[PDB]
């Protein structure tokens, strides 16, 4: 009735992770390694991302750590203890089988993203202090679990709380990884943040957060707390150093030179990355495919994702630099489990029936004639909300790079009787417009996208 | 501790509204009648508007009336009576007196906004099916009444309900004025959903919904129903005609000759507004204002409002056509409510305390030298708010003209000695550089705004 994937679980350590600190994980060779062999930080590739289709496989899902994956010995999970304190009346801990056995459980379908997606964009422009990314820091699951709400509710919150701080078993550089989210949030069925030990009907690979960890839907993955130990209600938001010093989109005209020389530019809340921005991304045609020029339709087509659980209303292609659009049909696949009722689900309840947000990703498709993108020379694609906000022509470029959701651009090269398509870039190699844009020596910030005409 | 106002409600009914079907309604001469003497639609004049400060004055404030104002005699309005009805448990009907004597009463600040504001910019370009309003189609006041959700709560709504639609005792062309609001921003605190009474400490003028109105902070006006009738709540969008075919931002390629010849472009929800997008509005240096140069600063100001509750996180100014951005200085006056804790004012709790959204404007400032804005063509400025959504360059041309937030422009003329400055329009004349960029015959909406390089 709606999408469901579970896969075999992976066995094979790679070479690579064999030689590493994280010599027990096994990883999927198609994934794309963005800060080498380690720390683990991948995405898979963009074919594959829309291929799988609404739910990702686990095993293709991207990873960011920002360290090593804490060893968890499965034959103790279950007694895996995480820490309820802070301003609460009733601080208490509670071992994952009792996390099991005491609270409701969910099951529910899940777009994660990363803040870095479409970073290496913004790296062609301007390097910054973040390692690229392509366009599939994204991926889609069925999260089973219970909702961080039911747990922080049972310790009784203060009245003056604000704040879930969450933090982590991993020791990055910087010590454990920690940061929060608003109470309120968690308190609001529509939001619906799990604490999730399943992903894809399997208990969680170690990439993931094995055994468990906290999912914040509509918000970016770095407020979605792997290898879970402690949740702190506060009045004010975590002091964690990686609270601070990742996941910020400063202002545009902040260099990193001066984020570097001035530690306050990343202690205003008002930079600090929460809901996700709006993004559209084209998959078809592919990077570099070739297609012949014909009378026939050809299916552009991509996924778009959004924030706060705020429904993407529309998406537009243009073929001619923005100056008209057309209207393409969008997929949501949420609302087949929207529609569908009540179930059981790896033995959580399904029950997206009962809310209206989208938490999910969603699918388009627009048809246009071969011979019309022969006259273009891009496909330009954007979004805009429920709240009538569209993504923007400019590039909002910023020290981390974070949140890059100006319109996605494919370039069309015409070559005899076929086409070429590029996009913006690849991942991990050359072999996008970007890279041919820096060869020319275009400035891609400029109002033809460092093209020449 | 924060901003509070009240003043004399006036008395004096104009000559234009004695001729008129709202021969009794005592309207403020400053407004800017926008459809002619009636029905009254009007906006203060932007200069008025800013200088006002946080708190519009209640005879200032803007006027969105689609027909006639009911007449509402003030010896009976105690006993003026709402019908809460459809998917609850227990239907009941209330009235005025009852609503003050057995629910808590809040006061709040909300600034409201018309989604309409902008309108003409998006005229200027093509023109569409709505009438003119400036940049001011916005001002915020205090509220005191009692929270829409206590009210709907009361009569048990099932739990397949979604919707609260709300309906008005006047009598536009089309019948009853209505629309709806969802459901759980009925319930959900931070929203803060009113059935308001008074405004700035006074009962309701007429124009503002006398004796009572629905009040949706971080929405557009067109869902704060006046005159409050019948409240019903549902498991879909109302019916009313005025949902369907006012209040939409139809997508950008849809003609006016489309909409009129076929009915179901105003059939889809996803093109209905609800949350407001992000509006920054410079309002210092005013229209048509001459400065000499020197070498001085001159403090840029503006004003921005968001959607949703969302907090503004950055406002930016450009004077080279947004090749580069300077962080304006930005005053949020609701956290001084916020910061202050419980108070009683009119008679109902001011809780913003409570909260952490935003369901006010903002003010922001920017001190740049006068030879600086001597060498630039324009000030542009745009916002960003903390879901990373930022204002775009490009106009979302659409039918009704709704929502226009592209970045706001004035024109620099070098005039000698002295600079000139033009706001994009003046709301009811001519007098902007949009009118003058039509006698050049620029295309406004080309790379330069229409102007000549
Ligand atoms: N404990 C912990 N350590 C991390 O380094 C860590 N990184 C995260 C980020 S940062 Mo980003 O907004 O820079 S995407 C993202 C993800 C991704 O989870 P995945 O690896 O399961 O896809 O989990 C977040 N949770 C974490 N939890
Ligand atoms: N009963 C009723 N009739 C209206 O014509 C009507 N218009 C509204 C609109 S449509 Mo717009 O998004 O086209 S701004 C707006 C306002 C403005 O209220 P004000 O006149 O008190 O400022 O109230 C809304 N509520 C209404 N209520």
């Amino acid at each position: 009735p709606f999408p469901v994937r579970q896969d075999s679980p992976l066995t094979e350590v790679l070479p690579t992770d064999l030689k590493t600190k994280d010599n027990f994980v096994a990883r999927d060779p198609d994934l794309l390694r963005l800060t080498g062999s380690h720390p683990f930080n991948s995405e898979p590739p963009l074919t594959k991302l829309y291929d799988s289709g609404f739910l990702t496989p686990v095993s293709l899902h991207f990873v960011r750590n920002h360290g090593p994956v804490p060893y968890v010995p499965d034959e103790n999970i279950l007694d895996w203890e995480v820490s309820i304190e802070g301003m609460v009346e009733t601080p208490y801990k509670i071992k994952l089988s009792d996390i099991m056995e005491q609270f409701d459980i969910y099951s529910t379908p899940v777009t994660m993203v990363c803040a870095g997606n479409r970073r290496k964009e913004q790296n062609m422009v301007k390097k910054g202090a973040g390692f690229n990314w392509g366009a599939a820091g994204t991926s889609t699951s069925l999260w089973t679990g219970c909702m961080l709400g039911d747990v922080i509710g049972k310790a009784r919150p203060s009245k003056r709380a604000r704040f879930v701080w969450m933090e982590g078993a991993d020791n990055p550089a910087n010590g454990a990884y920690g940061t929060c989210i608003r109470l309120s949030w968690c308190m609001d069925p529509e939001r619906c943040i799990m604490i999730a030990y399943q992903q894809n009907g399997e208990w969680l690979h170690p990439d993931h957060g094995k055994p468990l960890r906290v999912v914040i839907p509509g918000v970016i993955g770095g407020r979605s707390v792997k290898w879970l130990k402690k949740l702190v209600v506060s009045d004010r938001p975590s002091e964690n150093w990686y609270h601070y010093f990742d996941n910020r989109v400063l202002p545009t005209m902040v260099t990193p030179e001066m984020a570097k020389s001035d530690d306050r530019w990343w202690k205003d809340e008002r930079y600090a990355i929460y809901d996700l921005n709006l993004q559209t991304i084209i998959c078809k045609p592919e990077n570099q495919q070739v297609i012949k020029i014909s009378e026939d339709e050809y299916e552009i087509a991509g996924f778009g994702y959004n924030g706060g659980g705020v429904r993407i209303g529309r998406i537009e292609v243009s073929l001619d630099k923005g100056k008209s659009w057309k209207l393409a049909d969008i997929d949501y696949p949420e609302d087949r489990y929207r529609e569908a009722g009540y179930f059981r689900l790896f033995g959580g309840l399904v029950n997206v029936c009962d809310r209206m947000s989208c938490l999910c990703w969603c699918f388009w498709k627009l048809k246009v004639p071969l011979s019309e993108l022969a006259r273009s020379k891009d496909i330009l694609i954007r979004g805009m909300d429920e709240r009538m906000m569209v993504q923007p022509r400019t590039m909002y470029w910023n020290v981390t790079s974070m949140l890059n959701n100006w319109w996605y651009r494919v370039a069309i090269i015409r070559e005899g009787e076929s086409l070429r398509f590029e996009h913006p870039v690849v991942a991990n190699k050359p072999g996008g417009w970007m890279d041919r844009v820096k060869a020319e020596g275009g400035d891609i910030l400029d109002n033809n996208w460092g093209e020449v005409d």
